[PDB]
DNA sequence: CCGACAGCGCATCAGC
DNA sequence: GCTGATGCGCC
């Protein structure tokens, strides 16, 4: 299917999801919301009445009473009025800075801070990340083209090198699917000296990309999980580079694998495979594989020494992260 | 009828 | 000071 067979009716769904996440504060109907809409975008048929769209999985009664509004009047009467009122409608724009929740959020538009220009004026009443989601607004709404992902990974997997060769790096997400965009970029990192039993290992890498400067900006960070900015250098007298979003992972060796595997996803991928793994009797979370006993009590993690290891625990042929789309 | 719906690292806040 | 809750982004 493409967007022109139930785009409108997505899109709807898309709308109400976010409203539900930013301004309700209801996360649960915002994911029921993209369940909904995501099994619609795959449906290969023009929708032509809700009780058509019920029968799929995660569209119930309710949304299949919108989409008979929507087919009948092209609109939803609770959408045209949420997208006229000014709280909310604010509400939800302001969570699109990184950093800025539906709690924040409703915070700021509740003593009259509503635009980014009101933010922008307001500095101080914005903590580190909201500053610095404030600053990127525009460039971290940009995709990254997987040409420039290319050349951020040269450089990633070049100077984490130069820390200690025996680094073991990996750009997982999307991009390790083959993707033609990304949105940011994961970099999934482990050493020989650092397993689950067992210094500094990722200070001195997010240090050296600093010094190269291709990290700019520091979301947050700690011994395992860095969060920041990246930017490509800007060739010699040419328009800047948008600058990135992108992630630092410290993974124990043990579990490096199983990180990995669950950080490619993608996530339909990941659900398929724990749940035929269910049924095949071991357990998969980011971490471990670890198998069932007779009643129900998993046992101490297995030895992975590849993403094919686990694969060869469950009776899977190695999928390659091209073909991991489901 | 009613609960599950993922859960974790990190920054920052509420409260002692 | 400290600890725990809360908010946030994230397959
Ligand atoms: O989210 C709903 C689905 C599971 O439980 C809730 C409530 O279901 P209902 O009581 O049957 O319906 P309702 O609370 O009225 O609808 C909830 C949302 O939809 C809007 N809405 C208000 N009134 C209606 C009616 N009469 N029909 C359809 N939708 C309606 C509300 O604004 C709610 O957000
Ligand atoms: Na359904
Ligand atoms: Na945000």
């Amino acid at each position: 299917p493409q967007e022109t067979l139930n785009g409108g009716i997505t899109d709807m769904l898309t709308e109400l999801a976010n409203f539900e996440k930013n301004v309700s504060q209801a996360i649960h109907k915002y994911n029921a919301y993209r369940k909904a809409a995501s099994v619609i975008a795959k449906y290969p048929h023009k929708i032509k009445s809700g009780a058509e769209a019920k029968k799929l999985p995660g569209v119930g009664t309710k949304i299949a009473e919108k989409i008979d509004e929507f087919l009948a009047t092209g609109k939803l009467r609770k959408l045209e009025k949420i997208r006229q009122d000014d709280t909310s409608s604010s509400i939800n724009f302001l969570t699109r800075v990184s950093g800025i929740g539906p709690s924040a959020a409703r915070k700021f538009v509740d003593e009259g801070i509503k635009t980014l220009e009101d933010l922008r004026k307001n500095e101080d009443k914005l903590n580190h990340h909201q500053r610095i989601g404030l600053k990127y607004f525009g460039d971290f709404e940009k995709r990254i083209p997987r040409e420039e992902m290319l050349q951020m990974q040269d450089i990633v997997l070049n100077e984490v090198k130069k820390v200690d060769s025996e680094y073991i790096a990996t750009v997982c997400g999307s991009f390790r699917r083959g993707a033609e965009s990304s949105g940011d970029m994961d970099v999934l990192l482990t050493h020989p000296s650092f397993t689950s039993e067992s210094p500094k290992l990722l200070h001195q890498v997010v240090e050296q990309l600093q010094k190269v400067h291709f990290i700019t900006d520091t979301l947050s960070k700690g011994e395992t999980k860095f969060m920041g900015v990246c930017q490509l250098p800007s060739k010699n007298d040419e328009k800047e580079y948008p600058h990135r979003r992108i992630d630092i992972r410290l993974i124990p060796k043990d579990q490096y694998y199983c990180g990995v595997l669950y950080f490619t996803g993608s996530d339909i991928f990941n659900k398929n495979m724990r749940a035929h793994a269910l049924e095949k009797g071991f357990t998969i979370n980011e971490y471990t594989i670890r198998p069932l006993g007779v009643t129900g009590v998993a046992g101490e993690p297995l030895p992975v020494d590849s993403e094919k290891d686990i694969f060869d625990y469950i009776q899977w042929k190695y999928r390659e992260p091209k073909d991991r789309s489901e």
